[PDB]
C-alpha cells in the first residue's frame, strides 16, 4: 500500500564518495577501484570558468596538486588524465568499499537516484529523471559538483550521472561517468538555455497504473484511443510521443491491472483535456512523470 | 538551486538491517549493538492476528525459535524479551556496523526517512512525516514490517519509527523503538480508522520559504494577517493551528528571506482561499507539508 518517490538505498555509493581539492576549489569525487572520478572544472578558478581551455589548464597541474581525501585520510595520487569533462585520478589504493559497478549512459525519461554530497560527505538522497531536454531537476548547491546519479540491480551499481553545473534557470546539467555531458551543455560559465521540458508520457502512464494498483481509480474512464489519436493530444500538451516500444514496456502493468494501455492513454487524454478538477492522484495534484514502468513494477513488487 | 523531497543517506541504517523469522513469518529486524529489534507480531500466525495475546504466544517461543540472519550469516539468539509492541532479541554478537544512535519518539508534523526493507534487504529510501493523526503515508508491502524511520545528525542516527501495519485505508502505523505505537493503533487485525489528516501548517510555511529561496515567488502577496486571523482560515481548511512556537522555528527562514512569518501566513491564507489557479510551487500543484523548517534550512544550506 502507498506509492512514494523512492530512491535506491545509498550505502554502496556513500562508500565511494571522496573530496577532491585542486587549488582553492573543492568538489566531490567518486572512488571506484584505484580511480577517483570528478568533474574536470575542479582545476578551474572562477576566472577560468568563462572560457576555460581545460587542456592548457591541466598542463599546469601535477598529481600532487589533486588532494583526495576519503573520510579523514588522504589518498596518494599516482596518475591523472582527462576523459571528456571528467578527470580520472589514479590513486595508489583500491577503494575497499568498491561495490560491483557499471558506467551507463541513460536515455531521457529514465530515472535515477542522486546522492547529493558536499566536501565528499553525503547530505541526502533523492530520485531524479533525465528530462527530455537532457537537464535534471535536482537539488544542488555550490560544492555539490561530483555528486552522482545511479541505479542498482541487486548488488550492482550502475552510475549514470555526475553533477557538473547549474544552468541560469536553476536546472541541472552533468555528464555520464565517461565525461560526456547529457544534452548540448558545455562546462563553462556561459548562459546555456535548456530546450522544451516535455512530459515523459510513458512515465505518466506507469504512474497512472501505480495509482490504480494503490486504489486511486477516479480517473479511469469509459474511453479508449489509438496511438495516433493519443499522440495528437500529447503533442498539444507538450508530452513526449508514445510509441509501440512504450506500450510494450507498459505490458506488465497493463496485465497486472487488466487495463489495456490504450484505455489508460484515453484516461490520460481526458486528464489532459479536463484537468484534475481539484482532485489528486497518489497525493499529487499534477501528472507525475518521474517513475518509469520498471520503477512502478519494482516498488509495487518489493524488489531488493 | 532546486528543492527535492530528500531522504537522509541510508548507509548507516542498511548496515543494521537483518531478517527475523519466527515460525513461518519473516520480517525485518534492526540490529544495534547485541540486540535485534523487531515487531512482536513476528510470533503470530495469520490466525493469531485477529485477537493475539502476545504474552501467551511468547511463552511458546524460545531463543532458538527466532532465526536472525544478517546478510547470509546466522546470528545466535541468547535472549528475548518483549518491550511494548517490539521484541528485543539479544544476540551473541555486537553489530560491527552499529552507528552512533538514539531512540527518539517524534511528534506529529516531524519528518523522517524510511529505509523500506524485505527479508532484511533494503529496497529503497523515501522521506515521510508523522501525520497529525499519527499515521504515516508510506510505501510498504507485506514483508516490510520492521523497516525503520530515522533522522541523522552528522554521525548519529536517531531511530524514530518501526513499521508494524497497514490500516484498511492504505495508510501506515507503527511504533517508536521502545515498542510504543504512535497514535491509538494496536497490533491486531481489527479495523482501526484514522482520525482527520490535517495539514502541517508550519511545514507548508517552511516549504513556501524554500520556494521563495529557489525563485518561486508568484504567491507572495501585499497582505499580512495575525495568528488569530490566520488560524480561523487554517481551521476551515483542516490545517493545524499555528502557534508562536511555530513562528519562532520559522525565524531563520524569515530572516534569510526578509519575509515576516505573518506575511507568509497571509500568502498561505490567499493560496487556501483562492487556490493555485493552475500554477505550481516547487513543481507541485498542491501545498507540500512534509518539509519541516529544519529540513528547509538543512537542504538549502548543504548540511552533511
Ligand atoms: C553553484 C552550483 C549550484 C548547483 N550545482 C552546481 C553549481 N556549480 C556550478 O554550476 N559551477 C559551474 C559554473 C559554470 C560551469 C560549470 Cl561546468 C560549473
Ligand atoms: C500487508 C502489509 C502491507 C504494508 N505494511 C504492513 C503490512 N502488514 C500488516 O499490516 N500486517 C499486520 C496485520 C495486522 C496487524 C499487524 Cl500489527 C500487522
Amino acid at each position: 500500500s502507498g506509492f512514494r518517490k523512492m530512491a535506491f538505498p545509498s550505502g554502496k555509493v556513500e562508500g565511494c564518495m571522496v573530496q577532491v581539492t585542486c587549488g582553492t576549489t573543492t568538489l566531490n569525487g567518486l572512488w571506484l577501484d584505484d580511480v577517483v572520478y570528478c568533474p574536470r572544472h575542479v582545476i578551474c578558478t572562477s576566472e577560468d570558468m568563462l572560457n576555460p581551455n581545460y587542456e592548457d589548464l591541466l598542463i599546469r597541474k601535477s598529481n600532487h596538486n589533486f588532494l583526495v581525501q576519503a573520510g579523514n585520510v588522504q589518498l596518494r595520487v599516482i596518475g591523472h588524465s582527462m576523459q571528456n569533462c571528467v578527470l580520472k585520478l589514479k590513486v595508489d589504493t583500491a577503494n575497499p568499499k568498491t561495490p560491483k559497478y557499471k558506467f551507463v549512459r541513460i536515455q531521457p525519461g529514465q530515472t535515477f537516484s542522486v546522492l547529493a554530497c558536499y566536501n565528499g560527505s553525503p547530505s541526502g538522497v533523492y530520485q531524479c529523471a533525465m528530462r527530455p531536454n537532457f537537464t535534471i531537476k535536482g537539488s544542488f548547491l555550490n560544492g555539490s559538483c561530483g555528486s552522482v546519479g545511479f541505479n542498482i540491480d541487486y548488488d550492482c551499481v550502475s552510475f549514470c550521472y555526475m553533477h557538473h553545473m547549474e544552468l541560469p534557470t536553476g536546472v541541472h546539467a552533468g555528464t555520464d561517468l565517461e565525461g560526456n555531458f547529457y544534452g548540448p551543455f558545455v562546462d563553462r560559465q556561459t548562459a546555456q538555455a535548456a530546450g522544451t521540458d516535455t512530459t515523459i508520457t510513458v512515465n505518466v502512464l506507469a504512474w497512472l497504473y501505480a495509482a490504480v494498483i494503490n486504489g486511486d481509480r477516479w480517473f479511469l474512464n469509459r474511453f479508449t484511443t489509438t496511438l495516433n489519436d493519443f499522440n495528437l493530444v500529447a503533442m498539444k500538451y507538450n508530452y513526449e510521443p508514445l510509441t509501440q516500444d512504450h506500450v510494450d514496456i507498459l505490458g506488465p502493468l497493463s496485465a497486472q491491472t487488466g487495463i489495456a494501455v490504450l484505455d489508460m492513454c484515453a484516461s490520460l487524454k481526458e486528464l489532459l483535456q479536463n484537468g484534475m478538477n481539484g482532485r489528486t492522484i497518489l497525493g499529487s495534484a499534477l501528472l507525475e512523470d518521474e517513475f518509469t514502468p520498471f520503477d512502478v513494477v519494482r516498488q509495487c513488487s518489493g524488489v531488493t
